[PDB]
């Protein structure tokens, strides 16, 4: 079975897909973020289509191994959130029924944007209401639920205070200057670092994602020797490929890597922004935490 995606996936598909496709310049990146912000998809270029076909595959509404749009996920989508959602029956079916209409003849941006584009234009309100696409529907169910990371929540402290509570203090501050301790807390702490940060997916690792981590220090140069050792670490659990990395030539490269990845975690939209790579700045707010937790 399917699960529907909770407002922190979806802010995790629009905000990595802005940045995979949103130009460099600075005059064609305006009008691409003016629009889609407003979900308008224009103007109709390769840059917008590829950001059209990147959003339709976060959103699961197209299959990339299938090949095809699977309209049941819409009803999916619904169900798991059908009273804070303000959708009625009426739309779901008319767009269920209009995504089950289309065989996009391909899979490229272009043919994708030629077949959805008029059921967006149709349903966009829609789909805003199912996939959490307004910031009050996106608000109201993150209200109804306590267990969701926070728009402006670092996932780091987000997990935790889920898997540390107020116990074993020492340990977590021990983790969070980067010792391997060892302990349960701290396995299942990584475990829940690793799956929000899309390290690891139903249980396989991700490999490209550690490696853009890399990238965005302006240390690309170390990527085939993040894959030598994640191709060569023997476990399977999070904890495993963690300890891989820090016990490696790269592992100061790494934690720079991992606590731009945490700063940039209490903000999915840091990069959409505008927001550039400063280690001063990230490893002062790190060590304002730090201070906090091991104090
Ligand atoms: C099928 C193609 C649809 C086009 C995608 C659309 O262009 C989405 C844009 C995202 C938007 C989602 C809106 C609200 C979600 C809630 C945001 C919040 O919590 O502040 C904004 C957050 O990234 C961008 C801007
Ligand atoms: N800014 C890095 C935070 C971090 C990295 N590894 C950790 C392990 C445990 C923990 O509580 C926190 C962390």
């Amino acid at each position: 079975r399917w699960t529907a995606l909770t407002p922190e996936e979806t802010l995790f598909i629009y905000t990595r897909c802005q940045e995979e496709h949103l130009p460099a310049d600075n005059n064609s990146r305006k009008t691409y973020i003016e629009n889609w912000h407003q979900w308008k998809l224009q103007p109709n270029d390769h840059v917008t289509q590829c950001y059209t076909k990147c959003v339709l595959e976060g959103l699961e509404l197209y299959d990339g191994k299938q090949k095809k749009f699977r309209p049941g996920r819409v009803s999916s989508q619904h169900v798991a959130y059908q009273f804070l959602n303000g959708a009625t029956a009426d739309e779901v079916a008319k767009y269920k029924g209009a995504i089950d209409a289309l065989e996009p003849a391909s899979d490229s941006c272009e043919d994708l944007y030629m077949a959805y584009f008029p059921v967006h234009e149709t349903f966009v309100n829609v789909t805003r209401k199912l996939y959490h696409g307004t910031v009050e529907g996106a608000a109201r169910v993150y209200n109804s639920d306590p267990n969701l990371k926070r728009k402006n929540e670092s996932l780091f402290t987000y997990c935790e205070k889920h898997v540390y509570g107020d116990q074993n203090r020492e340990d977590m501050c021990r983790g969070r200057r980067y010792e391997l301790t060892g302990s349960d807390e701290l396995r299942n702490m990584i475990e829940c670092v690793f799956r929000g940060l899309r390290y690891i997916k139903h249980g396989d690792i991700n490999i490209d994602e550690i490696v853009r981590d890399f990238d965005h220090i302006n240390r690309g140069d170390l990527e085939p020797r993040v894959r030598t050792i994640l191709s060569d670490c023997r476990g399977i659990q999070p904890y495993d490929y963690y300890s891989c990395l820090i016990n490696s030539d790269i592992r100061e490269e790494f934690k720079l890597a991992f606590d731009y990845r945490d700063v940039r975690s209490a903000d999915y939209a840091y990069i959409v922004k505008g927001n550039t790579y400063d280690a001063q700045k990230v490893i002062a707010e790190m060590n304002k935490v730090e201070k906090h937790v091991c104090g």
